[PDB]
């Protein structure tokens, strides 16, 4: 069972590396890693389990964050009220197209690997299309908008050694870009 002790902290070199593409099919250990990454998110969203094991309630995890430099991510976003929910383990995900229009969470972002909050807006594409493989090497193409687009972009950033605060404007951290969509979750 993965817990917070498996999550490496900002400053760790692995978080600034470019993660390696996976060869398909995944090895057994790679599948078990990806499943455990998802399971961490599941456990983190269980009030009782999360309390028992001191887990921060998570919606996404990238392999680099558990010190594994491989292009694998898990995303687990519960129903936003509209019946839309996202439960995906992706291999070699790639944003293949996106909107010009930007979107941002009004309170900024945070990260499992960053202990202290950093204030500032993180502008991302409002809409993205991702191609990826699933855990069995089958093809997945996602069209995402708003909150889940933000989450997936945050995760894919980790695969490229990019941290959320890299995007924050130092002079005007809280100034929204023109026509950027404020996203509420
Ligand atoms: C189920 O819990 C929720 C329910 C409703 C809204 C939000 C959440 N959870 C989160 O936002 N969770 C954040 C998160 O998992 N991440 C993922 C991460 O660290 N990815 O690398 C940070 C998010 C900030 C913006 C997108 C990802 C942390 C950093 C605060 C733990
Ligand atoms: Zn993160």
């Amino acid at each position: 069972m993965l817990t917070m002790k498996d999550i490496i902290r900002d400053g760790h070199p692995t978080l600034r590396q470019k993660a390696a593409e996976l060869e398909l099919p995944l090895t057994k250990e790679e599948k078990e890693t990806l499943i455990a990454m998802r399971e961490f998110l599941v456990n983190s969203q269980d009030e009782e389990i999360a309390k028992r094991y001191g887990l921060r309630s998570g919606v996404g995890l990238a392999a680099p964050q558990i010190n594994i430099s491989k292009r694998m991510i898990a995303v687990l976003i519960p129903d936003d009220g509209s019946g839309k929910s996202y439960d995906y383990m992706l291999v070699n995900p790639k944003i293949v197209s996106h909107s010009v229009q930007e979107a941002y969470l009004p309170t900024g972002e945070g990260c499992l690997s960053v202990d202290d909050n950093v204030a500032g807006l993180v502008h991302r594409h409002n809409r993205i299309t991702i191609k990826a493989k699933d855990i069995e090497g089958n093809d997945i193409q996602l069209r995402l908008k708003g909150y889940p687009a933000i989450v997936f972009q945050h995760e894919i950033d980790h695969l490229n050694g990019v941290m959320f605060y890299d995007h924050i404007d130092k002079d005007h951290p809280l100034q929204p870009h023109t026509d950027a969509v404020e996203v509420l979750e």
